[PDB]
């Protein structure tokens, strides 16, 4: 209900915003879709999720934070994206399909984040 | 020449120290060894390395920083380990052997880092 953030993004944050658009794009939808919204622990029957995962994260939350101008630098953006993957790796056994998807999405993220303009 | 850091590690930093020890252990030496010391750009003939990579990182530097009590929290430790991998992904073509090694080492890192006590 207070004013939302707005302003130009820094050069490094434009790079991050580009990454975000790519992670949300049709290019990666086959493996990105489980990360499009918060994990709905109630609907999926994951009654231990919120006991194991203290800081839930997903791409819709990253998108709202970018649009709101919450991120002040690239490191802060990267930390949220990585948190989203870490949560998946913490909660799930390593042979789960959703873990395979997370690893693929993370390869996309890591390879492009590494090309940060200096 | 001034005093080195010393002090107890927080619980989360003990977890990070444990990860560090594992990354330096014989368990992972077949793919960790290129990260044991800074990239010696002179010796390897990589005369563009320091133009592309602004913040070099390697496991010996992470080790000295942990021993010196440089890291104040787990996120700071993770940022350096991840930076080491990112540098590798930035500099090298994605089919290079050293990239394959980096990905394997990063999988070891990410899966264990995700089990952060909290
Ligand atoms: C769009 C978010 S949502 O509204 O909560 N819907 C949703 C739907 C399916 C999910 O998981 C799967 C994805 C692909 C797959 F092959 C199997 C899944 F269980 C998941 C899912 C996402 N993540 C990030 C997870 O870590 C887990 C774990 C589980 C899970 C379901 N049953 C056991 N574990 O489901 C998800 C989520
Ligand atoms: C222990 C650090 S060191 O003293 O500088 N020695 C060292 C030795 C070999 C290295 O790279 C390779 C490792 C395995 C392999 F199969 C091929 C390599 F080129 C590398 C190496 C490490 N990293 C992190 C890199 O990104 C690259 C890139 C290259 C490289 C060499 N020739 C073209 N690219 O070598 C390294 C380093
Ligand atoms: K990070």
């Amino acid at each position: 209900y207070f004013q939302g953030g707005s302003g130009k993004l820094s050069e490094q944050l434009k790079h991050c915003n580009g990454i975000l658009k790519e992670l949300l794009s049709k290019k990666h939808a086959a493996y990105a879709w489980p990360f499009y919204k918060p994990v709905d622990a109630s609907a999926l029957g994951l009654h231990d999720y919120h006991d194991i995962i203290k800081h839930p994260m997903d791409l819709s939350t990253v998108k709202r934070k970018m649009e709101n101008r919450d991120y002040r630098d690239a490191q802060e953006f990267a930390a949220d994206v990585r948190l989203m993957f870490s949560n998946c790796y913490k909660y799930n056994p390593p042979d789960h399909d959703v873990v395979a998807m997370a690893r693929k999405l993370q390869d996309v993220f890591e390879f492009r984040y590494a090309k940060m303009p200096d």
